[PDB]
């Protein structure tokens, strides 16, 4: 067994040989963290599936460990991570299967330029699928999944304009796939789960080269994804189509949750529906925009987009409440960390790692932590509110549901843009209301701890009907 030594953080090396604190870690992640910082402090390292994961708790120290460092490895992780769990080869350009800096594809083609075929595109497919008048009640969650799985889909892979059926067996397949996804990251083998695995290979077939290249409207971000496949790597037909599973999986496991939070905290709160509802009236009415189920689509710009510090606030206060993100890094050589807390000598392979899940909801930082305040992301006048304190220190790092540094999501941008469209033209299309609006806030399922956004355990029953 390793034993803690000169400098070295209070190690907890857990009851269980390999897996060590993992049950424990499993069972309640938030109290689990707060339980070791009560008796250890705000850095501890626990024994974690055979790795010795160094925990910074202190919000004032998050910079020290987000900073591009010489000690540090952000990559090799989450590489093993998405090839045990989608069933690629190595993507590392270390084990010679491909020569490509995904970073460098993800950051060319969703931000910058690219990000606005790729914006204007979500806009033409939400209003595709969203378009006497009756009441219809469904699962909010069970809501979002379809509209956002759908959109999203045709907006990354492109749309085949030849087959409803399709589009609902994607959706299905997603479904079974991702309700393992937690074991799979664990390190269960996908086997195991005979419906999962069926669902990813199903996925993986439909994302072949061969299948894509039939579609139109394919995004910049896919068809560099495959070019960069043929002429920088030597995996086979079947790899390929799991290297575009992958964006998949990434582009609506965190979206779908976070629309679901975003719509649900607008409509519980009366206050967030008339703001939210008076800053979409503004904005349409300012870019001459009709809403029109029968006539042309709508348009918003970037800049229009950008400009909506309520909706902003929304998503940003929804987020804060349910990401529940493990920000990894592991040690390159044996190095000695310095933070505000005092100095921690850190072996070679171990993890650093932060759950900023305890900052989120940190009284300190967030009066009144656990209640969605939906303008706590503006100021008085109302515009965006950057200016968070932590006894004393104005932070740095206040909000990382994406993530930050260089552990930073690419997609943050299209995500918030997505987010905002679906809540553009649910205000603008529906008439909306809960079927218990005094009902309980749903509890987070904590399975899906470390994987990003937290997804609520039950679905809550909401009316939707078309205005005239
Ligand atoms: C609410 C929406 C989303 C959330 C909260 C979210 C969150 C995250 C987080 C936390 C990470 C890992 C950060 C870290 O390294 O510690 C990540 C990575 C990533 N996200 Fe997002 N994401 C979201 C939407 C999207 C969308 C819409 C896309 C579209 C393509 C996307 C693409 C990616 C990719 C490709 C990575 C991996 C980057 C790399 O390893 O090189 N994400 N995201
Ligand atoms: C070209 C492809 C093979 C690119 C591979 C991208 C892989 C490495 C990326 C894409 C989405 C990323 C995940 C996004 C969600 C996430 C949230 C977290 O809080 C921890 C890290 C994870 C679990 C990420 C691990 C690495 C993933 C799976």
């Amino acid at each position: 067994s390793r034993r803690r030594q000169t400098g070295e953080p209070p190690l907890e090396n857990g009851l269980i040989p390999y897996l060590g604190c993992a049950l424990q870690f499993g069972a309640n992640p938030l109290e689990f963290l707060r339980a070791n910082q009560r008796k250890h402090g705000h850095v501890f390292t626990c024994k974690l599936m055979g790795k010795y994961v160094h925990f910074i708790t202190n919000p004032l120290s998050y910079h020290k460990v987000l900073c591009h460092g010489k000690y540090f490895d952000w990559k090799k992780f989450h590489f093993a991570l998405s090839a045990k769990a989608f069933g690629h080869r190595s993507i590392d350009p270390m084990d010679g299967n491909t020569t490509e800096n995904i970073n460098d594809t993800f950051i060319k083609t969703l931000q910058g330029h690219a990000l606005n075929s790729l914006t204007e595109s979500m806009m033409e497919n939400l209003q595709r699928i969203m378009r006497t008048a009756a009441w219809v009640t469904e699962g909010m969650y069970s809501f979002c999944y379809r509209v956002m799985f759908e959109a999203g889909y045709l907006t990354i892979f492109g749309r085949d304009l030849t087959q409803k059926a399709h589009i609902l067996n994607n959706l299905d397949n997603f479904k079974q796939f991702d309700k393992v996804f937690p074991a799979l990251v664990a390190g269960l083998p996908i086997h195991m789960f005979r419906t999962a695995h069926n669902a990813r290979e199903k996925l993986a077939e439909s994302l072949r080269h061969e299948n894509l290249q039939k579609r139109e409207s394919i995004s910049e971000l896919i068809s560099l994804r495959m070019f960069l496949n043929d002429t920088l790597s030597t995996f086979d037909d079947l790899e390929k189509a799991k290297t575009h599973l992958v964006v998949l999986w990434a582009s609506q496991a965190n979206t779908i949750p976070a629309t679901f939070w975003s719509l649900f905290q607008m409509i519980r709160n009366p206050e967030a529906m008339k703001a939210a509802t008076e800053e979409v009236k503004r904005t349409l009415e300012n870019a001459g925009q009709k809403v029109s189920l029968e006539g042309n689509p709508i348009c918003l710009s970037q800049a229009e987009l950008n400009d909506l510090p309520v909706l902003d606030s929304i998503i940003k206060e929804s987020l804060r409440l349910s990401s529940a993100s493990l920000n990894i890094r592991t040690a390159k050589e044996d190095f000695t960390l310095h933070l505000e807390d005092g100095s921690y000598n850190i072996r070679k392979d171990d993890i650093i790692a932060l759950y900023p899940q305890l900052m989120h909801l940190d009284p300190e930082i967030y009066p009144d932590p656990l209640t969605f305040k939906y303008d706590r992301y503006l100021d008085e006048n109302g515009k965006t509110k950057t200016t968070f304190y932590c006894n004393g220190l104005k932070l740095k790092y206040y909000y990382m549901p994406f993530g930050s540094g260089a552990t930073i999501c690419p997609g943050r941008l299209f995500a918030i843009h997505e987010i905002k469209q679906f809540l553009i033209l649910m205000l603008s299309y529906f008439e909306l209301e809960l079927i218990e609006g005094q009902a309980k806030c749903p509890p987070l399922d904590q399975s899906r701890a470390g994987l990003g956004i937290l997804p609520p355990l039950n679905d809550i029953e909401f009316k939707y009907k078309f205005k005239h």
